[PDB]
């Protein structure tokens, strides 16, 4: 279930993510003991899911008996709605109310879902009173999620809330050198600089702009440089 | 489900398609470990579908367990809309969210299909965060697909993007020669030159010209030469 | 569904239709495995529809388990538009995308019909990719059909195109002789020769001129000869 | 729907209309199995409509399940254009394309109605390939109808064409006697002979002459002879 | 709608209007069953319009269910041209093709209106084929109306034509008597005989003379005598 590229070690710290990283490690090192719940929000492609998976690995790599479960809220909704239609709701509860860490991603996808919101509420309360770790990610802070009840907003606000903001030029370059290290790549700093300057959006667009430049250098079998990089990225 | 005619074998490589060929061979050699997702775009009849079936053919033969699925985005839409009407959404999701390689063709037909775009978003995230191969083809790069949410455009720009451009005279001649050898046809080079020189459009029109010339030869029982070829293609 | 008077047995082969007839029979004997698609074009009354029924009969008679559908693009347009109004698009698609042989007459009636063009595109792609025979006819070649997208034009050009031209004096007579033979009639050669010489337009006008000669004869109850003929066809 | 005065029995056969009569009777006796289509043309007031209603009477009397529709091409035009404005085109098609016999009068009023012509085209084709009788009347041969496409002219010439030419004096007398007999009148021969001699135009003008002679007789309470006829028709 | 003073009860029969009167009553007693159409022609101020209104009143009085419409051809022309501009021709056809009796006055004003002619043709055929009464008035017989097509003039001649000729002295006297009885005046036969002798033209001028003579008498305050009449009309 846990993408194995998404560790603390592959996660680059910058000003924009420092809080969320420190909170995520606090929680990993001391599950249910440090911050419960941890609520992480922020814009598209900024590492929410990466951090959530990093908390996961850390906890498992340190307690092989720990029942650790990641899933988007869309998947939590689908399994729940199913258990009602198939009358096996008792089996959905024995699953999700007895995990040791619950990592639930993108809770904004519960908007306009009266029933799944309620079931998430009862799941949240059970896990909290049983000293289990809850980690929720969102694209926006609890106040800005519509159709949400006070009682549920109130529990999202009860632990630590951290935001993630987009990285600067320097941080984008550090994210580029980190993926390049991961595949043994010798790349000039003028290239990274050039790439990071064009792509100031999400680390996916960024990750992708690098994959291209390299793959192209490989096809034409020529050394990587800002002349090549710019050619590979016109389109 | 896969065309036996569309393999890496029957695919002639030229300057217009070298990138997409290499990318597709890499993806095929290393499912999910090389480029994920791979996104291929280009004009009419230049080998996108062929390259996608080529990836399928190779993976199934280097891993007879792998679940490999090819479909147009229009079939993905129809099957999805159906699954909601006949209240079997769980069966649609069991299939598309649990494949090892998804080959999804002509992604632009999700233009202005808000529900299906969202269903494809979650399908994508499930497969990518579980190291499954996504290959996506389009008639255009992600920045140019209308209605396309920016949430997906980004996921399309996150792996490798390759385009294919129309093959030159030399590659068209080589596509003709390759089709002829496969039907066991002995055809003079001057005829392949004649055909390749008149048809500079798409490879579908190029195959059609050869089929016409062969059929008109067979009908008038005369050996294939450049006078016959010009006679058979006048209209 | 199919005209029992429209078979290979009743189709007269001349230089003007040798190519279309040869193609139609190859398709009929080896469906999906000789030429696919087959595109037949030609002016008014030259046996396009006759040849498409003849392929229907041949395939049905030789494989009773084959799903063979003949229809005009006009009926395809109305059945589609209707399936949309009645929320029954899925019933349409289950029919036209699962046949073994699609015989679709007069595709020029899709000029100006963008929604149905897209629907025929998707039907074409599904049938071709699943090794099903497509046969399309037209009053003109693909490049002369207005409003057609390049992706659809290219699909019409990808198999064998065959044109039909107006039959010569020898073939007109052969056609008159064949109609007469079927209708138990007995007619001097000078009569066929006179009719054959006067009607050089379409086989409809030709059949019609034989029908008036026979009818004028039956009326004034005198036996058929050149003088009666010229009297009958005085127009 | 049909005129009870317009039968084969009430129709006076001359040499100018012998051929239309025979063909009409043949059609009536064997619908869809004798002449299909039957195309009748001729000048004003020579019994085209009479002959069409006569076909309709004969078929309905020998087959109560037969669906027989008589209408002018101008009524076909107004019902079509309305069915488009009122979005009920499928309701018009259900009517006209499933009749057993279609009797359409004065086809020349389709001249300059390119949309209606096309709908009639598709109506013709549907009715023809399902073995339904078509009967068309015109004031002129298919060739002489302006704006008519080739594909439609060709279909009008595919069956039996029959002209009707104005009646001779013997037939004009034979007809005046039929109308007089139909009203139980006793009228001297010299009266018919006088009228038939002064009126050589259309049977409408004949009928109106007899009506004037007879109305004048009854007004001035004197018997009908040549002198009174001559006095009544002075203008 | 209609003139309450134009009845059978106020129409003075004489030898000049005998035939037209008989025919108009014959039609009124037996709508669509005695003469269809009825064509009335004749010079100025001879009671054509009066007869047409009298038919109307009689039909309405004996049948409250009956749809009777009187109008000038000029009102028909204008309402029809208006219907085309306003795209409401369907509304024009609904009105005029579904009446039980159509009284259309002064048909000659259709001369030169080729478009209105055709509309009146089709209207005529529809009313006629559905056994509705058509009454047409004119200043001249059909052959003398210009621009009229053969097929329309034919239909004007298919029924009864009645001419009206100017009235004699006895009838002029009787008309004056009847107008004078209507107003409740004691006018000596000497006066009526003076007016009738001097006014031999149309009954409008005849009515005009009486109105002057009466008004002259009212002003001078002198009983009406034949010398008072001579001076009143002196100019
Ligand atoms: N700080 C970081 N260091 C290294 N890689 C990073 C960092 N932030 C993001 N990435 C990479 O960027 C990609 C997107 O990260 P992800 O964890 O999916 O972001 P997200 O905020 O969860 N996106 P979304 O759900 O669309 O709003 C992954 O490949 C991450 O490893
Ligand atoms: N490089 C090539 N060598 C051999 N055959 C080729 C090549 N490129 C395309 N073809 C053939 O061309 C035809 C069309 O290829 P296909 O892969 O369907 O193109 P496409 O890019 O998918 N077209 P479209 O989906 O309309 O934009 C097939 O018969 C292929 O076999
Ligand atoms: N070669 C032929 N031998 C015998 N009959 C023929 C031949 N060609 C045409 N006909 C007859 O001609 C008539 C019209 O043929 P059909 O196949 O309908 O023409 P088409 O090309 O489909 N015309 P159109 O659809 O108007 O563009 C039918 O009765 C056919 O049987
Ligand atoms: N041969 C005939 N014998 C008897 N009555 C006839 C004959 N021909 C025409 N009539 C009568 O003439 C009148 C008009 O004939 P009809 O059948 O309407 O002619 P038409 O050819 O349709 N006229 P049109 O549409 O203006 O060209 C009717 O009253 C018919 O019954
Ligand atoms: N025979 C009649 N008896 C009494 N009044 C009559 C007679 N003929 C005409 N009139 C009167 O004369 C006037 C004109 O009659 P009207 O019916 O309009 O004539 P017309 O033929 O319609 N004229 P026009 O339309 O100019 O060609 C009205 O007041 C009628 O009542
Ligand atoms: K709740
Ligand atoms: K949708
Ligand atoms: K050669
Ligand atoms: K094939
Ligand atoms: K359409
Ligand atoms: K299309
Ligand atoms: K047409
Ligand atoms: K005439
Ligand atoms: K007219
Ligand atoms: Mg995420
Ligand atoms: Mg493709
Ligand atoms: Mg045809
Ligand atoms: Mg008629
Ligand atoms: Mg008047």
């Amino acid at each position: 279930m846990l993408n194995p590229k998404y560790t603390f070690d592959t996660f680059v710290i910058g000003s924009g993510n420092r809080f969320a990283h420190a909170a995520s490690l606090a929680v990993a090192e001391a599950p249910a003991k440090a911050y419960n719940p941890l609520f992480i929000y922020g814009g598209v492609g900024l590492g929410k899911t990466h951090l959530m998976h990093a908390i996961g690995h850390y906890v498992i790599d340190h307690n092989p008996s720990a029942k650790v479960v990641y899933l988007s809220s869309e998947k939590f909704t689908n399994e729940f709605i199913n258990s009602i239609r198939d009358n096996k709701a008792v089996d959905f509860r024995n699953r999700y109310r007895n995990v040791d860490v619950l990592l639930i991603d993108d809770i904004q996808f519960l908007a306009g879902k009266e029933q799944t919101q309620e079931e998430f509420f009862h799941t949240f309360n059970t896990l909290h009173e049983e000293s289990k770790q809850i980690v929720i990610s969102s694209d926006r802070p609890p106040k800005e999620i519509p159709t949400l009840e006070d009682r549920l907003r109130s529990r999202f606000e009860w632990g630590l809330i951290t935001d993630i903001t987009p990285p600067d030029l320097e941080t984008r370059i550090a994210i580029l050198r980190k993926k390049a290290k991961a595949e043994g790549l010798d790349i000039p700093n003028e290239v990274m600089l050039y790439i990071a300057n064009q792509i100031d959006s999400n680390i996916r667009e960024l990750e992708g702009a690098l994959i291209r430049v390299v793959a192209y250098s490989s096809l034409i079998n020529k050394d990587i440089n800002a002349d090549l990089a710019a050619e590979a990225l016109k389109d």
